[PDB]
């Protein structure tokens, strides 16, 4: 009955995921494998993609142009802010999240969204680059490496994490629970009702462990492997925030979106 109740719980998380995220891993893998995106690998193709592809954020809305590396950074911010919106609606579609007081909801999103973003990023990434523009573009990792420091350096660690994470071969139904476990985390600073959040987290983790038993019957040590990735994501986000601090200190002409300012504020 423990296993039975959690299975319905997992299906509710999965449906929240499918209702709220713009691209599934199923979709992304089908594009990345040829099951075709315009390849952006230098300045000329970058400019042609701005001219030819359809962007959710219209270029004229971006902050005034500065240079190629910054422009890429502004497109990174666009997508991170948009994923915060999607992660917020995902969390609110989980009844036990929506039952928490709104200030605890904000506390959980503040400290969890980047961990979740970097985990879901793996879905659109392979060893050679990542999808952009709703899957209609592909930006090469070697191009992103070619950008000037500090912008190249804030990008490459996410590729390293992603390629390792994708070796575990999670599908969307696993990711739904994994992401819900990252957001419903009782460790976050300043949480008001810690025992309640810890209870929800524990339910999700038990749902996840049983989900992996059914969906991945032949995988060894997969649930522990994913608990370790959750710890790896915390360190990736610590390092990311440290790099953001250096961009705020040393790249004073680069704008940072106000919502991201509030996330890094503390
Ligand atoms: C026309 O030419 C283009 C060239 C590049 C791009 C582009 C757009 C989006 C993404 C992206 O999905 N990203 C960003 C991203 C991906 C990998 C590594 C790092 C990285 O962003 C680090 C900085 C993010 C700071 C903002 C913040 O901290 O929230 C996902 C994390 C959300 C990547 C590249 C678009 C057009
Ligand atoms: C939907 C967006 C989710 C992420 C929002 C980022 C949270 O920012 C925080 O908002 C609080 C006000 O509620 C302030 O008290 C904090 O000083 C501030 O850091
Ligand atoms: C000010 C510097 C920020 C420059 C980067 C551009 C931000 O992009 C978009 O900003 C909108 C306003 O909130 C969000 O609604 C969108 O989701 C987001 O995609």
């Amino acid at each position: 009955p423990q296993v039975a109740d959690l299975k319905a719980f997992s299906k509710h998380i999965y449906n929240a995921y499918l209702k709220n995220f713009n691209m599934t891993k199923k979709k992304a893998r089908s594009i990345l494998t040829g099951k075709a995106p315009f390849v952006i690998h230098d300045i000329e193709t970058l400019w042609q993609a701005e001219k030819g592809l359809v962007w959710k954020q219209l270029v004229n809305g971006l902050p005034p142009y500065k240079e190629i590396s910054v422009h890429v950074f502004y497109r990174c911010q666009c997508t991170t802010v948009e994923t915060v919106r999607e992660l917020t609606e995902f969390a609110k579609s989980i009844p036990s999240f929506s039952s928490l007081f709104l200030n605890d909801q904000v506390t959980l999103l503040k400290y969890g969204v980047h961990e979740a973003i970097f985990a879901m990023l793996a879905s659109i990434v392979n060893k050679d680059g990542l999808l952009v523009a709703n899957g209609s573009g592909f930006v090469t990792r070697e191009f992103l490496r070619s950008l000037r420091k500090p912008f190249s350096d804030i990008i490459e660690p996410k590729f390293e994490f992603a390629v390792k994470f994708n070796a575990l071969e999670l599908d969307d139904s696993d990711l739904a629970l994994f992401i819900a476990a990252i957001i419903l985390c009782g460790d976050r600073p300043g949480l008001m009702n810690v025992p309640r959040v810890e209870a929800i987290q524990d339910t999700i983790l038990r749902a996840l462990e049983f989900h992996l038993q059914a969906n991945h019957p032949d995988a060894q040590y997969l649930f522990p492997k994913l608990l370790q990735k959750m710890a790896d994501l915390r360190q990736l986000v610590t390092e990311h925030a440290q790099m953001m601090q250096r961009i705020k200190k040393t790249e004073t002409e680069t704008s940072l979106h106000p919502l991201l300012q509030e996330i890094y504020k503390d």
